[PDB]
């Protein structure tokens, strides 16, 4: 199937992750980086940046090979939500709920 094809469809799946009440996906705030102009404190913590466009994009220029790769990626992405945001926020609650469904869906693939 290819990696990039298998990475769109984890990538679908992550957006109908929905929170219970106010039904916002929890891929929302991952689904770009802040822009440095404006944030540029984030810039000066974060030694990795990381969003699901350019986690897409990696999975079709030779950067991920391999879904423990994508997976790795993830994980500093979400390390990094957790970092910034206050424990219990809702960027933090999404980073753990969308960490969780993101981690069962490797085992049931590899």
């Amino acid at each position: 199937l290819g990696i990039f094809p298998t990475v769109e469809k984890l990538v679908e799946e992550m957006r109908e992750q929905l929170d219970e009440v106010d039904s916002h996906p929890r891929t929302s705030i991952f689904e770009k980086l802040p822009s440095k102009r404006d944030y540029p404190d984030y810039f000066k913590v974060i030694e990795k940046p990381m969003a699901i466009d350019i986690i897409l994009k990696n999975c079709k220029n030779g950067t991920y090979k391999t879904l423990e790769e994508v997976r790795q990626a993830l994980q500093t992405m979400f390390e990094n939500a957790r970092f910034y945001n206050e424990e219990g926020s809702w960027v933090y609650v999404d980073a753990d709920k969308l960490n969780e469904f993101t981690d069962e869906w490797f085992k049931e693939h590899s």
